[PDB]
């Protein structure tokens, strides 16, 4: 496609005044045609940079001066209060008649949901050197978070539930490797794989080169979903997919409301809680009729979670309910010495506006309009990581981002409704941080949001649901094991975990169906049960370590446990000690980022 005439007339137009990007070129001779490969590599790759941004190299460069402009000012806003449409969830672990009505309701609508997970990101901040997807949710089972997303998905949705994944070049390959060692077969499940964008060495927005002269790549940003859910097309078999010029064949948002469905949720890569806040979300949004719900937890103001504000950034804007990252909301509460009220905004504890965990529940027509109209793309912006304190040098080559949550930018208060949910922050699960930071955000008295208090938030989270219905689980709230030298502890125990096909959609309803009369289930504080395909238990006394496996089947007649008694030396756990010899470590860095270990010393099995 790109021909020498066009790479000269690109080279031309990127060194005129504005782009400046004569650097790239230096030594060169004059003619594309007198030019050797690596040369012709670099133009081809400014040239095809059109392909997956809009308006190309030159565009991205102007984009870039004018948001490191906006970037250099102080930010304000003309106006910042409370959204009018917030709505308080109840409680996940009380049973009453308004959590069992919002979660009936939300798993009938969660047969009409589309699923989108974004997962383009790294964490090599926790010291983890894989795709945070491959985690896992608990250390019993060892579910990724890849499998616990998708089954749960396929089980509220059927097998054919439209799933989206966002991967990137840092996770595109291992994430379908994953897929494939999971056996996972998800006949509607969509992976696109995100472009990543050039960078900027200085103020300037000249492109920054790598250590081999090549043009530094780095990512855009979980906003990049929306074009790529835009520009995605199906194409199956004996269906009526006509070309269209557009792309071949039929777009995908069209398939979906062709099938029927009304909803699309946008979830995050580590965060088991979105299982249970979603058909809450999903039912308040029908009764309310929201067209965008954002999750939202009490916020501290000491946290690295956004705000969910109304918002006018001019005296003439009109009120817009969007999100606010933590980074603007403390340049902002800095700011506004005069902004009206006798003493600071803190009067219960939590940041007036709710925290934002970034569940997003959108109706599907409203969201397919403003993707149509918007073409997926959303407001950007850039945050340049400088060295000296003022000096305006840059430490690392800078990148323009973009946030999934600002689509909220694009629903008018006049037209649509956009709102948002509080849940309990026991509901926000995520893991993000690295048992050093964790250990550093403990001493000032903040959350670890770790792989240990991760693992321990899954294990109470099932307990409290058991204990929802009726189950007696009597035990301890000490920590079993302390972790990172000593700077904070977690329990584990007792450790429940039912698969999907157990506990379907792990609403009340469906763990009332696995526990019938629960009074007669008695599993001790050190207990650890798993429980794999249909089970229904009926009475249980469990002092030890027990799996029960049923048919895999879902429609597959149940197996019933009644009478039984079960007894041995079960699991423990220990802490990783800081003076391992490193020899036959069969400890990996899943191990190492919790910093315990679950020894299994027995379990029972209770087959057919
Ligand atoms: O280029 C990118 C960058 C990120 N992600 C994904 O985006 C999610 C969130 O990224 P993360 O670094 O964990 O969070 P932040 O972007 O820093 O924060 C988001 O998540 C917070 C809740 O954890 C919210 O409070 C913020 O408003 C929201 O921007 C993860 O699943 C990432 O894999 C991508 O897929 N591609």
């Amino acid at each position: 496609n790109p021909s020498n005439s066009n790479l000269q007339a690109l080279r031309e137009e990127l060194c005129t005044p504005g782009l400046d990007q004569g650097h790239l070129f230096e030594g060169w001779p004059e003619t594309v045609d007198e030019c050797n490969e690596r040369q012709i590599a670099l133009l081809t790759d400014l040239y095809m940079f059109s392909n997956m941004y809009p308006g190309g190299v030159a565009q991205y460069i102007r984009n870039g001066h004018e948001l490191l402009a906006r970037e250099s000012e102080e930010v304000d806003f003309a106006a910042l209060e409370m959204p009018p449409l917030i709505f308080e969830a109840p409680s996940l672990h009380r049973r009453t008649a308004e959590r069992t009505a919002l979660e009936n309701a939300g798993t009938a609508m969660l047969c009409k949901t589309v699923f989108v997970l974004v997962a383009g990101g790294l964490g090599e901040r926790l010291g983890y050197s894989s795709i945070k997807v491959s985690l896992p949710v608990e250390t019993a089972t060892n579910t990724t978070y890849l499998a616990y997303y998708l089954r749960w998905a396929q089980r509220v949705g059927g097998k054919e539930v439209p799933f989206v994944i966002m991967t990137s070049d840092d996770t595109h390959d291992r994430t379908l490797q994953l897929l494939r060692e999971l056996q996972l077969e998800v006949p509607n499940l969509h992976v696109l794989k995100q472009g990543q964008v050039f960078c900027f060495a200085d103020s300037a927005a000249h492109l920054a080169l790598d250590e081999t002269g090549k043009l530094l790549r780095k990512p855009h940003g979980h906003g990049d979903v929306h074009s790529l859910i835009y520009n995605a097309t199906v194409k199956r078999d004996v269906v009526p997919d006509s070309g269209d010029g557009t792309a071949t064949a039929q777009p995908l948002v069209n398939d979906w409301l062709a099938a029927g469905y009304e909803s699309i949720v946008f979830i995050q890569d580590t965060n088991a809680g979105a299982t249970i806040t979603i058909p809450i979300s999903l039912a308040l949004s029908a009764e309310h009729s929201l067209d965008m719900n954002f999750t939202c937890i009490p916020r501290v103001p000491k946290e690295p979670i956004g705000l969910l504000c109304r918002t006018k950034k001019n005296s003439g804007d009109p009120w817009l309910v969007a999100n606010v990252e933590y980074n603007v909301f403390a340049e902002v509460s800095r700011a506004l010495n005069k902004d009206g009220g006798d003493e600071v905004s803190d009067p219960t504890g939590f940041s007036p506006f709710p925290g934002s965990v970034n569940t997003l529940v959108f109706k599907l027509s409203s969201y397919v309009d403003r993707l149509r109209e918007s073409h997926g793309i959303v407001p950007e912006f850039i945050n340049p990581k400088y060295s000296d304190e003022t000096r305006r040098s840059f430490k690392k080559p800078a990148r323009i981002e973009s946030l999934m949550q600002d689509i909220a930018l694009l629903f008018s208060e006049d037209d649509y409704r956009v709102g948002g949910t509080v849940f309990e922050r026991f509901s926000y699960q995520p893991v993000k941080n690295s048992l050093e930071e964790a250990a550093g955000l403990v001493a000032q008295g903040n959350g670890a949001y770790c792989a240990a208090t991760g693992e321990a938030a899954f294990y109470e989270l099932q307990r409290r649901r058991l204990k929802a219905i009726g189950l007696p689980l009597f035990y301890s709230s000490q920590p079993e094991v302390t972790v990172a030298k000593d700077a904070f502890g977690v329990r584990l125990f007792p450790i429940i975990v039912l698969d999907t096909v157990c506990a379907s959609s792990g609403s009340l309803d469906d763990l009332a169906r696995v526990f019938p009369t629960p009074e007669k289930v008695h599993i001790d504080q050190h207990s650890t049960l798993i429980v794999e395909g249909r089970v229904i238990i009926e009475s249980l006394e469990l002092y030890g370590a027990l799996t029960i496996r049923g048919p895999t089947d879902s429609m597959a007649l149940p197996h019933v446990v009644r009478n039984a008694v079960v007894r041995n030396a079960g699991w423990s756990v220990h802490a990783i000690l800081s003076l391992c010899a490193g020899r036959d470590s069969r400890l990996s860095e899943v191990d190492r980022i919790r910093g315990f270990v679950l020894k299994k010393t027995a379990m029972a099995v209770m087959d057919c």
